């Protein structure tokens, strides 16, 4: 594995808004997608430009109660300072009482265990999450990579109607990461598309008992990814993504994926500005 | 005869469903005038196999037709906004389609369509069908793939919002085998609401098919399963098998969901198809 | 298969807390871990000892309808009374159609069904639960084993911001039982952790497909197991596991998976 290190900056969008980012200024809700291959180790600075108090938590990697971003375990960050947080990760390996030790290796994600109540609760409302992808060596790599975040009646903290447009061209290798957050109960739904229930979404060999899906629970907590072809079978075209909670829906979590032509030509029903 | 077909194809079957007003609280799909049922009919299909379908709308509301899980284009997605919904009194055709598991020119598989699906409403009342779903427009859709175990009976379960398949007195739906008989569920969640289907005196491995596929399945053995908005799945079971025939209960576990009537009756017989002591028939 | 011969009793605790126990006053919520392996069967002798109607229902195990532990099967007990359970279980077996019955082996949970509803929804509300594990031959057994309920807003019923502790010394083989009941929805998940999504959360063949994962759903009805090495790359401390969903855990649903060193010091 490798060592990297990365800044990560804190910042307030706005009076609702508070995001990560890779540069000052830069921050992003949902924050950048955070890559590691199983066994590599990321050193994170994170930078608090805030006035509050608020932290780095991840899911699934390796790390030290010092890097829990808890205010428990005098891991959060304090107004105008930096904390050091250090990841790790490992591949699977045979322990001594025989048993197998799994790797790191999964759809994972990161966000604040520290603003507003010891669990986050203001810092994940305001939009300080993001993806952490951990590959397995031999993992297939999407062309189009796109974070989906139901926190609770929002995708990834959009405005009444305006849920994020993800865009592909027809045949292309699409990566969804799909998180849940907040109070709130959801059900993410594709139209027109499908993947297997396991980790990468795909099968991994001829004994493999998963169901196929288009649909699956995204609770608060809750992380998983998969992988379509854009368009398989099915043509480009406006596919809708959304919860399939009924008032949830007409509250607007549903969003578009655009899947145009081959060529990245616009498809049929669609005006361009 | 010489000339067969020079690759193995599926099958072809076109069917015409109406849309139709039972009740002012209940809309349901029917394969025949008048024949509407909530929930609709199973529809079911063998992997590669194609379903031509024409919906014929008798109401005087928009709705429409779309399904899970199957291959269809934005022109069968059944919303309003692909121009895809069912005008009143009129007549859309839509077209599913299914494909066998197939190796990609990039080397990965494509998983066949096989599974338990469901199709419904997504016209009425929203864009997502709301007051379709809620009123009973919906089904279940069922895609096997060769090989598969094929039940005795089939027993469409939906759990919508507070009620099992729209049964709003009492009146949860009494499910029925004799001792011995494979028995299928499918279990489809709609709604605003969350649950968890529990079954009484039975269960399953919790993969495709509910039973072990090869001695690699790591699939838990359950009883229970949650089913929410969107959400279905199906098993197989032996009826009564290693605990015999009588009034075995299905029902949601959430507690007040379950003390307000989402419960029913999975009713084991005798083999002979003879009622168990404390039922009677008539 | 072997066959065990248990008394259980159904004791007031306090007032908001009814309990199973396997002695006359020793009651816990929840109530004792059943233990067995794939084929043995589990006689229980249901002792009420309250002034309620109540009952036992298993989750998992074979059981005919005289078992069921509920009021419409004639299956519960009234106050005074004393009740037989018989829980049988199985090894996997190929049936005649070719297709594999498969055995019992899981966590599984048991619980009142007679309790204020036909539903056991007031049984099940003040601590009418357990859980119950069969074994498949060569599962590994644990050091340490815990019961988490969620139960409503509360954990194992602590109505207090008094959620469990529980606690191993690093390195050591932890099992967890996870039990969600009530009306309300749960995910359950642990600091510092992780276990492979599927029957016993770790890997039997380069095969399983299983993901990964440190949080799981948790809602009514609903139960699972896992082990865990305590700290296991990651060291000894105060690790919080708790239900993700936010206002939950602002409300109290978090405690401590305190893992002490090596040597049963604290961190
Ligand atoms: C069938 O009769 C009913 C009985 C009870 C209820 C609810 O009040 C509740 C279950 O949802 O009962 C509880 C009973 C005991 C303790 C707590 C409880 O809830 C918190 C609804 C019923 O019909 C709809
Ligand atoms: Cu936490
Ligand atoms: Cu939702
Ligand atoms: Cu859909
Ligand atoms: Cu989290
Ligand atoms: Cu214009
Ligand atoms: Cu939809
Ligand atoms: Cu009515
Ligand atoms: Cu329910
Ligand atoms: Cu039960
Ligand atoms: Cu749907
Ligand atoms: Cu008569
Ligand atoms: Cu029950
Ligand atoms: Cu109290
Ligand atoms: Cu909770
Ligand atoms: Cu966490
Ligand atoms: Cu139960």
């Amino acid at each position: 594995g490798t060592t990297r290190r990365i800044t990560m900056y804190a910042e307030k969008i706005s009076d609702e808004l508070y995001g990560y980012g890779l540069a000052p200024g830069g921050a992003t809700v949902p924050g950048p997608v955070l890559e590691m291959w199983e066994g590599d180790t990321l050193e994170i600075d994170l930078v608090n430009t805030t006035d509050r108090v608020l932290s780095l938590h991840p899911h699934g990697v390796d790390y030290d109660v010092n890097s829990d971003g808890t205010l428990m375990n005098g891991s959060a960050v304090m107004p105008g300072q930096t904390r050091r947080y250090t990841w790790r990760s490992h591949v699977g390996y045979r322990r001594a009482d025989g048993s197998w030790a799994e790797g790191t290796a999964g759809y994972w994600h990161y966000h604040d265990h520290a603003m507003g109540t010891e669990h986050g609760t203001e810092g994940v409302l305001k939009g300080l999450y993001g993806a952490l992808v951990v590959r397995r060596q031999g993992d297939l790599l999407p062309k189009r990579q796109f974070t989906v975040v139901f926190n609770d009646m929002m995708i990834n903290n959009r405005a009444h109607h305006d849920a994020p447009t993800f865009e592909a061209n027809l045949g292309e290798r699409v990566e969804w990461i799909a998180i849940g957050h907040g109070s709130n109960f959801h059900t993410f739904h594709l139209h027109g598309h499908r993947w297997l229930d396991n980790r990468t979404g795909m099968r991994t060999s001829e004994y493999d008992p998963s169901p196929l899906i288009d649909i699956k629970d995204l609770n608060p907590g809750v992380s998983f990814g998969f992988q379509v072809i854009a368009g398989e079978g099915v043509g480009p075209g406006m596919w809708m993504y959304h919860c399939h909670v009924q008032n949830h829906s007409d509250m607007g979590m549903a969003g578009m994926f655009l899947v145009r032509n081959a060529d990245g030509t616009m498809p049929a029903g669609v005006h361009e500005h």
